[PDB]
This record gives structure tokens, C-alpha cells and sequence, in this order.
DNA sequence: AGCT
DNA sequence: AGCT
DNA sequence: AGCT
DNA sequence: AGCT
């Protein structure tokens, strides 16, 4: 199956896969049972931020994730990415509903990726910014339910054309080109990445998260993915 | 047949298809038949730079193409992109030999694009950066006789084991992800592309060259486009 | 007297020293008297960004003026800014009111400038992006009646506590460092600037305008530039 | 006195300072006495890389120094700097030499500061890139013994006209622009900087190193900081 | 830019 | 490299 | 682009 | 929120 490396904005308690007992976030690596969590203040219907970064000096998968005017909840999470991803990835964007839903509406997407060689000193870089996506957004490879240019945003699970989120959905966008995401050549390796979400329900619970996801570059939503498994994982292993 | 325009590093004077008679730089908007040159010193042996600009505001498609302590050669064309490209492209090299031949090496790739929207005022943007290239480097498609990591560059055209070039040969490298490079809802939109070039002929007179070309998303290399069609035309019209 | 060279945004028409009919943008080489104008259709209360560009290649300074879902205004001026300029320069916003007034509010500034050597082909880049102004913006000189931090804003002119803008008003923003913005040994160069401006008057008619410029590194604001003048020139010669 | 924090590419052992018995790599936090120290194979005569990072979710000061082709040196220190430096700050080279002596030639220096606002999640960047130094480089403020332009590069210390380093000596370089390095009201900062540098002597022994440094904005020279003090420190507590 |  |  |  |  695929490998995946990502940052969930997990708004479901599902204890019966390890979460905690409250929204929160997560970094997932190979696994829904993040390695790590931390509490998350999750806004429902207000606009908010998520900041992911890495570098290979650090190896520390750090998440920032916060509201304007609000306390920022944040995770880190020591792991060397050459071990676990192949050197060549997709970088994406996965959400899911299940009993439960919300909107898992995409405002703004931007990606960084730097390598530095070890042999020269010089430097590959890849970078993309999406702050509005047109209904026809060809660098982007839609998943599932994901729509683009409804008001100009990126929808990756169902939504009604009156705003209604929908159950039982899974959506992902993974950028259109390969990212080197490590070698073992380069002296340095950094990547960011950051977006800009709005989750609302009407439902008491909302469900069930937006998560920035690193994948093999042939990564699809694995069948059965709805609800906790986020678009991500085949099983809850 | 496909959609090309180009800037084309021309070697080679083909003056039977309306070539001066010096090795010259050209815009190519549709035809092999630039809609304008300029007189190009080329330096057998020595690494130039080529750099490309164009933005919506000026509509004038620029290009300077110089080598370290010389003078640049310098072409501009007025040209309206959206009335000549599809909205969504891919950015590419392309180089050719014919009964002349010369090395059609590049050492580094760089390329922009920014749209700012019309309603928002928000933009997207893209930008790569190549300042090596691995034998395995799977963001670019490469065509033809196109390899990789050599050295840690680019070759665009067939080089034997010996390092000389070979003659009728043909190859291109295309950036994987498409490109938006125009929106009618655009207030403003730009590119930049730069490339650094070593072009090197032991057989006295070098042939044919290299361009940087923007094409339909799907773009092949026209059967038979060696020599003086550079890779990007099917014919001389 | 110092060096200018601005883009004008002139929501006052001053018909006695060549201002068109009618609010406009204008190219101003020297003299407050442009040498390029448009039409601008100013929206009094309404967020509008402003962008402006230069390179050597081409050597016209184009810019354009507009606001959300409406048509822009664009102005271009062919002017070669090695034979006007000193090599070293700041760069700055300025704003007047006079007997009539109006708020000239900044909310954004963005400023990129690169040159490339003509002897290595290597560049040297500045970059900046305010996208808040704080009480106390170290990078910024103010002069006159400019403030910042009300509302994470830029107020060029002044404005009363009741918020309504003061007439007789001059003030100016430049950036801290001097900017090198040509260089005969340059074989490329460029420079781009954005604003993001609110410009609100209660009393009927707006007045005087915003401009970008570029100037001597030790400009000061001209004694008596209220009004017409624009905080930019000491005449309207 | 000076508040300093600073990476030291330190070339001479000082034992009576607490340095290691090898040239290092150090994190200095307001003293000569760093707070983390890496074994440094600083190489005669040969182009080198540092690479400098930061940002205020991992608190986490990390530095890379290099060579092509050659296994790294690398050295981390937890430090949060809102509570070392002030809010704004300068950036600089320094360099030393003392009794024995060393070229102390930059070749380049990038600099990247960014501040996302709690409360509106907007931006405020700088970005700077020397990849060439003139004779008269306004932007920069040269302290001692610094100067520029000789080959495009920055010497920090002196150099006789065939290229011989001289003994008891000290110079640095400044950005002009004051920095935003750290803000309560900041939700995500980070800088990184990057420099290349040339280090050779004639004596079995170099001295004295270079460092990359970050100070209150009025930092001058401490009296008598030539040779182990770096141009840094005003004494060695 | 619109009213006298 | 000097000083104990 | 230079030699016959 | 259900299931023990
Ligand atoms: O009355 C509303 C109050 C809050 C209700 C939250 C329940 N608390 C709770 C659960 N229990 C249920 C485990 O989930 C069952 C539903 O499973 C389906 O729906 C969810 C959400 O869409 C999805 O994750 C599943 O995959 C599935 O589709 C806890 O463990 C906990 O805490
Ligand atoms: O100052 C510049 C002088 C350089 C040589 C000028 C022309 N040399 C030349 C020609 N010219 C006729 C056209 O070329 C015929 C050969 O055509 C094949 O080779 C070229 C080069 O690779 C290619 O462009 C064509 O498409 C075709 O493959 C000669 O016959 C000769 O010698
Ligand atoms: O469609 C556009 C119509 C807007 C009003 C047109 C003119 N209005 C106007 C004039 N015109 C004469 C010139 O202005 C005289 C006042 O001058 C002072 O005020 C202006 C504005 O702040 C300033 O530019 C000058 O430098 C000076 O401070 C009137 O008299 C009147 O009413
Ligand atoms: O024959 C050459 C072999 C290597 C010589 C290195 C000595 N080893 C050593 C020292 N001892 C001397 C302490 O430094 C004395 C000189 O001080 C002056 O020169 C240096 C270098 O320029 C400078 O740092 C000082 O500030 C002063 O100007 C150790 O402690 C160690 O190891
Ligand atoms: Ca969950
Ligand atoms: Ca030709
Ligand atoms: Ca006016
Ligand atoms: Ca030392
Ligand atoms: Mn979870
Ligand atoms: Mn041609
Ligand atoms: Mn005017
Ligand atoms: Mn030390």
C-alpha cells in the first residue's frame, strides 16, 4: 500500500483508534495513531491557518495551527524523513466526513522545497502558491469528492450548493509535479507548507479532519477511507 | 500539430527558410520563421546565460542571451499570449542537430509564473529552480534523445561515450506540472525563465540549437524536426 | 533639489499645471507634470492595489491601478532610468492633501529589486513585504505627517482622532536601505512594487493622490509640497 | 555593552577561553564562550558554505558548515531569542585575526527574515542576496578593517594586494535595514542565512575565524576585539 | 464634477 | 606554542 | 563563414 | 454516543 507522512487537523475523538478524547492535531507517520498529538482549539465556521515544516539539519516535523486573535495549538515530532519516504513524493491535501461532517473548505495552499548539493553547494527549489483555485485547475490531481472554484475555493469533501456539508465523503488535491523531497546527496533539505482552511457544521460534532499529506508519487484514496481514516490510511493499524 | 512559441538560440543559418546569415536569436510565435532576430556572438566552448521575460501589462515577449565579459544580444517581439496560447501550458527546452552538430548541454534551468486575479486581488504563482539534474529526475518529461545527469546536467541532444555530439538528433525536457500562463480574469500575469547553456562543436560549424518553448500541455517532438526545425516544428512554414 | 521618479495616483484635478479633467495615474520623470497619464475611476472607500514594474531590458515603467471586480487603469512610459536616477536610491510612498483632503491610508507595501552582473552572471536581490505596519517600524523613515500602527495601517497624511483625514497633509515612507537600481555593469535588472491603499473623504471632492517613487537616498519632503505637488517636488515646473 | 548572538567558524584554538583543542563550530549567546561547540575540518585555501537557521516554533538555532564534496559539520542550541535579543536588530559578518592570521573573504551572504501576525495571519518578509560586493556598496555598513569590491568580494579583514592576510586585525559588515527578528504578537517567525566563504593563511596555524552575528542595531566594534573576541565581544567572560 |  |  |  |  502507500506510504504516507502527514499533519492531521483531526476534529473527531475516535478512541477506539487512539485518539484522544478532544479535537486535536497530529502527525501521522505510516500510521492513523499519530506519534504525536496536542489539544486543538478546532473554531467551527471560522477561517484558520495550518504551518507545516521540516528540515533535514533538525529531522523535527513541526505543525502550527491557529485562529486570528486566538492561542495557536502546536506538535513536533523528531523523525528522519529518508527513512520512511521514498526520495521522490506527491505533496496533497486530504479531508473525509463520516457520520458526522463539516466543510473541509481549502482558502490558500502554498508549498516550499529546497535541496541543497553536496557535491556543488547549489540548490534545487520547487514552490507553489494557490490562493484562489479556478474551476478548471490543472496543476492540481483531484481526488475522491474534491472540487475546485465553488467561490474560488477548494472543497475536498461534498458540500451542498446551499453550504451543507455531506456525510460519508473523501477528498484529496495532490500538486501535479513529483517533489524530491530528500537525497541522500544534499547537505541541506527543507520543505513548508501552509493552508488555509474553514470547517463548519451544523452538527454538535463535527467530522472528521483536513490533514496536509506526503505520499508515494502513485498515493489514491485508499477504498474504505471515509470517516476516521482521513482520505489516508487503508485500516486503522 | 501543436501550439509553439519560443526563443530560440539559433546556431546555425538556414537562409533557404529565412534565417540570416549569422548565428542570431529569434522569437518563434507558431513558425520556425522567427518574427524577429537579433546578431548572436555564440561561444564555442564557453557557459552562457539565457533569460526570458514577459508580463501582461507590456505584452513585448524579451529575451537576452549573453556569455561572462561580452556583450548580450538582446530580441523583443509584441505579442498578446492570450490570443496565441492555450490558458494551460507546459514550459520546456528544446534542442536539434542535423549534418552539423554541437553539444546542446544545459547546466541550469530556472522559470516563474505569477496571475493575479481580477476579483480577489490575490495571485498564485509557480516557480522551479534546476541548478542540477539527476539521472533520475522525475519532474521533467524528457523527449527524444534527452538525458539526465551526466555530469549532473541536462542534454538535450545524443552525446557518444567520447563526449562528442551526434548529428540528427532531437531531444526536449518539459516541466511535469502544467502551467497557467494567461486568465482573461487576470489584472496582472507574468513569467521569467532562465537557463544557463554550454554548447560546444568540435565538427567547425555548430548546429542547430536550443530553445525555450511554450506549448499545448500535451506537446511531442514533431516527427523529423531535426536540423533547422530545432525540435518544435513539424515543417519550415 | 532631489531626483524623483513616481507613479502617481491623482484623485485631484489641477487643470493650471497640465493635470487632465479627471482623477488619473501618471508616470512623473522630474516634474509633477506627467509624462504619461490615464483615467482612473478612484473608488472613494474602497480597498485598491497598485502595482508597478521595470526592467532594463525593455526599459518602460508600466503600472496599474485597480480595485476588486472592476477594469483597471494601466499607464507605461518609455524612459531610460540610467540617464535619471543616481545609481543608489530609496524608495518610498508619499501622500498630500490640501484645501481639500482625504484619508491616504497604506494597508501593503512590497518592493523587489535584482541586478545581474555582467561579469559572473550572478545576482544580487532585495525583497521586502509589509503587510502590517507596527508602532514603531525600525526599517521605515517617516517623514512629515506619516505615521504607522493605527490598525496595523501606514497613514501617510494625517488623521484626526475622530478619523477624519486633515487637510494642508504631507507625509512620506521610504525603506531603510538604499537601493542600487541600475549598475552600467548589470547585464539584467528589474525592480516590481505593490500597494494596497484606502483613500476614504467625507468633504465632496478627494484630494491629492498617493505616489510611489524613487529618489536621491537623502530625500526629504519639499517645504510647502501639500496640495498638487504631492509631498514629491518643490514647483510645479 | 552589545547584545550578540552568533554562529563562530572558530579557526584557533583559544584553550584559555574554553574553546575546544580543534577548529569548531560554535553557538555564542551574549559570550565568546559558546554554548555548543562541533569539531570543524576547516580546509586552507578552499570555498566553504554556512548555512544558518531559526525559526519560533522549535526555538532551535541551527547551523551547517561545509565543503564540497566533504562530510559537514553541523550544531544545534535550544534558545529562545525573544528573550536574548531585542525585538529589531541588525545582521553582520565579523571577522578576526591576531598573532597569526587568515583571509577572511566572503564570496556571498543571503539573509531571510519572516513574521506571520496573530492577529490578521499576514506576512512581513525581508530577503536580501550578495552574490557580488562593489567598491561602494551603500546597503551595507562596514565596520574595521571590512571592505569591498576587491575581485566583487567582501574581505573582513586585511589583505595585502597580492593577497596575503595581515595579523591584528578586525572588520565587519551590516545590513543597513534594522530587522524584525522576534514579536510577541507573532504567531510563526523564522530567518535563515547563508554565506560562502574563502578562509587561507601561510602559517601552520590560520586565525581567527569568522562569525555570522545578530545584534542590537547600533553594534560598533568592541575596543581591542581583534583575534579571539571575533569582532564580537568586548572581553572573554 | 456639478451646479448656477 | 609557551609555560610549568 | 571561408575558401575556391 | 453507545455499550457494558
Ligand atoms: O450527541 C453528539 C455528542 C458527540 C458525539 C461524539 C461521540 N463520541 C465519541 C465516540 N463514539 C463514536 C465513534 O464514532 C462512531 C461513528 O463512526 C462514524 O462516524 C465518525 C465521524 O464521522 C467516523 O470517524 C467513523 O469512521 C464512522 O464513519 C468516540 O470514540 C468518542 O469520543
Ligand atoms: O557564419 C556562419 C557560417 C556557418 C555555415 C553556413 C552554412 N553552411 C553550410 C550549408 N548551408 C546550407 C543549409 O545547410 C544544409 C545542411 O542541412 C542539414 O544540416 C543543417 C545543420 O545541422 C540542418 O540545419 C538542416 O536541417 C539539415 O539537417 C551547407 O551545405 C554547408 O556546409
Ligand atoms: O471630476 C473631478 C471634479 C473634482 C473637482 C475639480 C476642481 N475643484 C475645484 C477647484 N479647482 C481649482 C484648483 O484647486 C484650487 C484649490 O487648491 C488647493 O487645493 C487643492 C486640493 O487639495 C490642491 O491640489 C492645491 O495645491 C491647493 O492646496 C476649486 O477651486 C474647486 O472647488
Ligand atoms: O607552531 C604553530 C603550531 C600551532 C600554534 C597554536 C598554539 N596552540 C594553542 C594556544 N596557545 C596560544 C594562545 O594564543 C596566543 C596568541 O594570541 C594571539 O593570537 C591568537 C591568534 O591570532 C588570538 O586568538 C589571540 O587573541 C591573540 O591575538 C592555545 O590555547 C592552543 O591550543
Ligand atoms: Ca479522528
Ligand atoms: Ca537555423
Ligand atoms: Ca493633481
Ligand atoms: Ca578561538
Ligand atoms: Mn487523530
Ligand atoms: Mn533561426
Ligand atoms: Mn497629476
Ligand atoms: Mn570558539
Amino acid at each position: 500500500a502507500d506510504t504516507i507522512v502527514a499533519v492531521e487537523l483531526d476534529t473527531y475523538p475516535n478512541t477506539d483508534i487512539g485518539d484522544p478524547s478532544y479535537p486535536h492535531i497530529g502527525i501521522d507517520i505510516k500510521s492513523v495513531r499519530s506519534k504525536k498529538t496536542a489539544k486543538w482549539n478546532m473554531q467551527n465556521g471560522k477561517v484558520g491557518t495550518a504551518h507545516i515544516i521540516y528540515n533535514s539539519v533538525d529531522k523535527r516535523l513541526s505543525a502550527v495551527v491557529s485562529y486570528p486573535n486566538a492561542d495557536s495549538a502546536t506538535v513536533s515530532y523528531d523523525v528522519d524523513l529518508d527513512n520512511v519516504l521514498p526520495e521522490w513524493v506527491r505533496v496533497g491535501l486530504s479531508a473525509s466526513t463520516g457520520l458526522y461532517k463539516e466543510t473541509n473548505t481549502i482558502l490558500s495552499w502554498s508549498f516550499t522545497s529546497k535541496l541543497k548539493s553536496n557535491s556543488t553547494h547549489e540548490t534545487n527549489a520547487l514552490h507553489f502558491m494557490f490562493n484562489q483555485f479556478s474551476k478548471d485547475q490543472k496543476d492540481l490531481i483531484l481526488q475522491g469528492d474534491a472540487t475546485t472554484g465553488t467561490d474560488g475555493n477548494l472543497e475536498l469533501t461534498r458540500v451542498s450548493s446551499n453550504g451543507s456539508p455531506q456525510g460519508s465523503s473523501v477528498g484529496r488535491a495532490l500538486f501535479y509535479a513529483p517533489v524530491h523531497i530528500w537525497e541522500s546527496s544534499a547537505v541541506v533539505a527543507s520543505f513548508e507548507a501552509t493552508f488555509t482552511f474553514l470547517i463548519k457544521s451544523p452538527d454538535s460534532h463535527p467530522a472528521d479532519g483536513i490533514a496536509f499529506f506526503i505520499s508515494n508519487i502513485d498515493s489514491s484514496i485508499p477504498s474504505g477511507s471515509t470517516g476516521r481514516l482521513l482520505g489516508l490510511f487503508p485500516d486503522a493499524n
